[PDB]
């Protein structure tokens, strides 16, 4: 079978606030293994973890919350896992964050406290900050052996730099699961300032298919549907059995996806 | 490089009034090779008029056969072509003489431009596949531009019937019909009356979502890009929308293809 | 692998064209002794519709027929000569020897298409005759199932061969060849190569022909005006490349549009496995 | 399409030697200009070891220093000097601005291996350290794991990064590749290419250096001793679909064995999008 969870990040307005609740209620129905939140410094962990209570009180999906230790001291992380553990949180996304301690220390820091799921993040296009491709694999590899379940990948836009990335991956000795991270485009402009500042590439024909369509919103619907639905139809072809959505508190876009991928209420 | 028609229907309120209009504006700006308005075997000529007089695209009546003799198409003919309307989709009309006859009489008023319709799944009245095709070749003989073809689903279906008129003589192009499909319950009804056959993988694609207007469309915008795609890999250069008087789906469609303002 | 193992299978043509200076004429009969070497099934030499300057083209046949044996094939073209013209040509160029000819309309400066003097040419003689194939649809008709319509009546009149326009995307070709068995087209479809060294003239032909130029293409050649050998050795590669791909496919014939220049097809050749 | 697109992001290096003749020189600096307007990462000098001509190479560099800007690395060797010399030459280089090295043994005519001379390089200075690795396994090694060991031994004393030997087999390239991060090897793993227009040449270095050269490319270069164009022709095209595989696999990084010549090179960069 197929499965698949949603990626959330905490609202700073009433109007997200609504927005998010709206397309938690609407994908919950598609029973996603887990859902998770994201973490944003400048935009609180308490935040965080709210939504995260609220999801898990509301409708009883498994809830990731994505866990950061820059900036964070290794006490105050076992009481922050401790906290979450002992209130039914047995799921965590462990993350460096953005420049003490790598990710892999998070991971080893989090099976000392308890036996949490754990899933951590992998770079098809290599981080921005690895000292080389090698180096990046060699990584996700001591971050995996230090107790992690699943890697969950950086969106892509070029679907075969996933598949030779999963490749290595094998090749490199990672058993787990290797998923790939789902980024629907609706905002083009948004979308490549997050790939700018993440090295990601927009291939030309991606970046010609949204050319001329700065002020039509229904069309870049359509057109990034279309676009999102065939990596998908591509990526199951070659095996892939699960997929990790990065709605940005949208569900319309993810909900149709699944529906094609037979991730059906 | 790629031709794009856009079919509209005589609408039947305001709402939809309003709804055509705008949606002729919308897809005018896309440069179409020409547009064309159904006939219902009255407010045919009107809209044709209107939409000449108001973009100055080339405006093609759909006409039939039905309830209309001879000296009457002739008038309608002559009428048509005195008033700036050279190019008509001649058919036989849904239910005496059959499209073939009308073509050869269209002709013989003047040198008109003429499109009929080719069915990739066989013509429901027709014996068999072969003869249906013989028939298409001989209204093809009359004197016809173009067929354009009944909507369908099955990219395969069209491709084979394609090397098959060719194989058979043919010597137009069988520029595919594309139907966006927003309304799986509405498609499947038109494919009953059409003799269109719904592939079993469509008819699960739509499945559960009889109250999701939204992921129907997302789902049917996918579909219909991804068809005109593969159809354009095929070498078809030329695509004819049936629009249901809607410009979104088929405009989005267009972009894909590179039909853009 | 495969275009090593298929070396000693594979049939080639040259097309040459009459030389208008002196300079030209030189750099022809070397590329003629070179490209002899690799012994073609033929070679062509072209007749520019509406010149008038007919009697160059029959010339440099015969100086190839004196100068090597190798079959030769001119381009006759019937858009600006007579019925009767045309037959007294043909009569003539039975009598001396030269019985291929590559039967072609020529651009309008009408009265005869090709597949008349294909009519025309078989009433005088049995002639072995080659006509233009296009992958991508000639630009003067109306559809792509017309032009093919029209390829096949060609054929019919009596044809040994089909040779295509040159093309750049490949895909365009193959689907062509297939569409051709559609057709009932039952001759050969031998794609026309054209290696490029310049590619503004390239360009030129193109939008002149109708034929696509894909962008990664443009991209290659993007920056080499003034850079005639990285030109050649780029050129090079994407004609390697395409007849590679399109002996993979199963074509064992192809026609080199020559532009009077020896070395990149006859690389291009070599590649194929056809050498001295 | 993907070459295409993969244009603006990749690294290139070229390899030079100290010529022996006012011929070779004059070639070198034309080379030089030429490639300097690439914009390589660094470009490098060997040295060869054993042939107390090590003035050439420092020349050589300094020249290029003075006359392009560019970053130059010497390749110095350990085989044929003590660990004072060694310490010494070092030193000179750091304080006339060479700060990167290209670290290695060098054929032996020992005391010393090319992991002892990063070491020594490391004590003296903290230089941008490039070191030689083999993906078909270096002559004299054991075993392929003892090979793999000693290039994360050489590596572990701080280097930078491997540069391979040439190879001609794409896939031996890749699967040493995976195998060097089984091997916990961190650094970026650079392809050396060797663009090939002098085929007899080119099998003596692989022969003398235990690389396998393919069926099918010494069938592309039969019968091809006495035409050097034709070998540039067929040697750029098997150039630039080995990089192009290589671009489409991951890296982006490149080292160029130039035997001092510009043109293949220069092309070859030009279609991995490396331009002026
Ligand atoms: C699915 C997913 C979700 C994310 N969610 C968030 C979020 O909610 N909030 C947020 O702030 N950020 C988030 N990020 C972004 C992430 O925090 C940045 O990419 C960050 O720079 C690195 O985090 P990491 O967990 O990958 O760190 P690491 O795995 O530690 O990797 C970072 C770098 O250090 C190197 N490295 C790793 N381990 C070691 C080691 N032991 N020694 C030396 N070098 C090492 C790596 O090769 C790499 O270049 C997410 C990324 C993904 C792909
Ligand atoms: C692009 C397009 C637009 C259309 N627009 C309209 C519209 O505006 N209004 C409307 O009423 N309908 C419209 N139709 C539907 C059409 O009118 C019906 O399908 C109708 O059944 C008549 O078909 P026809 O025009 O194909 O005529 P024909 O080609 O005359 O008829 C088809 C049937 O008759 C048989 N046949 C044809 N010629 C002969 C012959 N000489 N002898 C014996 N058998 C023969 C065929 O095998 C076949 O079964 C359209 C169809 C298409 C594809
Ligand atoms: C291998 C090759 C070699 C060539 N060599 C030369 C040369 O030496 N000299 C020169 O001047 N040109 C040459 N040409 C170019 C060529 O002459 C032009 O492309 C010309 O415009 C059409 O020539 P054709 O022989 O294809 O004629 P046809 O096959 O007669 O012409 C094709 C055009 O007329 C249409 N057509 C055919 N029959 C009819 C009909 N009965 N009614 C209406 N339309 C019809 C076709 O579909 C098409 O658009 C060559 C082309 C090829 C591919
Ligand atoms: C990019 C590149 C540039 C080059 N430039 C030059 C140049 O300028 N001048 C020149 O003379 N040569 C040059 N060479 C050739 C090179 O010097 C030879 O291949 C040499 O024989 C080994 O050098 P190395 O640096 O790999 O040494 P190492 O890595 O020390 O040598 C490799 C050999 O010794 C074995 N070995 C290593 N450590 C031990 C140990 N402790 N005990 C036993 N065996 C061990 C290895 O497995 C292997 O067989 C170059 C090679 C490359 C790939």
């Amino acid at each position: 079978q197929i499965n698949v969870s949603f990626e959330f990040f905490p609202p700073r307005t009433s109007e997200m606030e609504q927005t998010l609740w709206n397309s938690i209620d609407r994908l919950s129905s598609l029973k996603p293994k887990f859902v998770s939140v994201t973490y944003g410094a400048n935009s609180e962990r308490d935040r965080t973890h709210s939504i995260i209570k609220g999801i898990k009180d509301r409708t009883g999906l498994e809830a990731a919350p994505h866990l950061t230790c820059i900036d964070a001291t290794p006490d105050e992380l076992r009481t922050i896992a401790r906290d979450y553990w002992n209130n039914g949180i047995r799921h965590i996304v462990a993350l460096r964050g953005d420049l003490e301690m790598y990710a892999s220390d998070l991971v080893t820091l989090l099976k000392e406290v308890a036996d949490f799921d754990i899933s951590v993040a992998a770079y098809p296009e290599v981080h921005p900050e690895a000292k080389s491709a090698q180096a990046d694999l060699l990584n996700l590899k001591r971050k995996v052996d230090a107790g992690v379940n699943r890697a969950i990948t950086q969106f892509f836009f070029d679907v075969e730099s996933y598949l030779r990335f999963r490749d290595r991956c094998v090749s490199a000795g990672i058993d787990v699961e290797i998923i790939p991270g789902i980024l629907p485009v609706s905002n083009f402009k948004q979308a490549k300032k997050f790939a700018d500042m993440t090295n990601v590439r927009i291939p030309a024909w991606m970046a010609q298919m949204f050319d001329g369509l700065d002020d039509d919103a229904e069309t870049r619907k359509l057109v990034g549907a279309n676009i999102a639905m065939d990596m998908v139809k591509i990526l199951s072809r070659e095996g892939v059995k699960d997929f990790h959505f990065y709605t940005l508190n949208r569900a319309e876009m993810s909900y149709a996806i699944c529906h094609t991928l037979g991730v059906r209420p």
